[PDB]
């Protein structure tokens, strides 16, 4: 394969349930009646992350992820912080 063994669209997926956050996808169509292109926004806990765009929702949403993960990566979750012997 390529662009990694699996890809970041799912990265975001996983990124999100491991910080225990809220990930959301808006379906938005464009008001123009043609052409007819499908769009995805992934939302992060009632903020915008990542906006993905294509011919249908999968390829939307999916990519949608990617700019999610990158967006992370650069500017993560402001978190107070984590401590507790419930795991060390």
């Amino acid at each position: 394969g390529s662009s990694g063994s699996s890809g970041y669209i799912g990265l975001v997926n996983s990124f999100a349930q491991k910080k225990k956050l809220s990930v959301n996808y808006e379906q938005c169509e464009p008001n123009s009646e043609l052409p007819q292109r499908f769009i995805c926004k992934c939302k992060i806990g009632q903020t915008m992350y990542g906006t993905g765009s294509g011919v249908t929702k999968q390829e939307a949403k999916q990519l949608a992820a990617k700019e999610a993960y990158q967006k992370l990566l650069k500017s993560p979750p402001k978190t107070a912080g984590t401590s507790g012997p419930s795991s060390g």
